[PDB]
């Protein structure tokens, strides 16, 4: 990855199940009733469903339209709070794609239908904004795999 | 009119015949249980909805509390000695948001306020954080206060 768009900002860590990789991972235990953040390099030997930290990924992989195929568990940076999606929620896509796009660089966060979520800019310097289109909470934020400095908001309706 | 779905306060040495939630691996494991637990954590006893205030000392939890927040698939785990931001909301008349549970980035819309004349001013988020909690002021009526955690 050489767009590094969430650089220097302090934003929430996101979990998806099954994305086997070497980030910190969360064991979801009891059909959905226990959670455990497992230490770095510590072994896991329990039969839960393990969740894996992604950053820079593209969410519509864990996507079957627009419902989610796998569990996602978002960690605030307040250290004290999380949300736990099971596979089957509906989320919402909102593209932010033009000459020039500036988005919100961060996800996990409360919006109201209306709220700007990026400004596009035209060659000659005009702007339009994309807006949330409903309340609800931005869960995740990642660029368009084939269009460089284009994204995408993933919402999940309130 | 209606807000969110009732939030679900458990307190540590509240041992009572309620749902409970052990805390183990210093915050980093939490286990709901139902009806047997001999582990090495604490448990958190629920407690009937009321005023978070009730285990703070100031803006500082006294006790261990955690809060699930079902509408939202959210819980949040106040270790004792965690620090809170008031954010009141006060005036002539005042609307508050009827939810919370939930991030939000600074300047988010709490509260509108609403003068005598029927000018309006808002009550914004001043930092970026964790909308925890939030309560009628117990001697204020209609008046609200939200509690934060800043990240």
């Amino acid at each position: 990855h050489e767009n590094l768009y969430f650089q220097g900002m302090k934003i929430p860590k996101i979990y998806v199940e099954g994305e086997l990789n070497d980030g910190d991972r969360v064991a979801i235990e009891k059909d959905g009733n226990a959670i455990i953040f497992l230490e770095k390099d510590e072994e896991y030997s329990g039969n839960g469903k393990l969740l894996y930290q992604v950053i820079y990924d593209d969410l519509a992989k864990y996507m079957s339209l627009d419902t989610l195929k796998k569990d996602v568990l978002i960690q605030y940076p307040d250290k004290h709070t999380l949300t736990y999606l099971k596979a089957g929620t509906k989320l919402i896509s909102v593209p932010a794609e033009g000459y020039k796009v500036y988005p919100i660089m961060d996800f996990g966060f409360r919006v109201l239908k209306g709220y700007r979520l990026a400004t596009l800019e035209s060659k000659k310097g005009d702007l339009r904004y994309v807006n949330s289109p409903v309340s609800g909470t931005v869960i995740f934020m990642n660029e368009i795999p084939s269009e460089r400095a284009n994204y995408v908001f993933y919402m999940l309706e309130e």
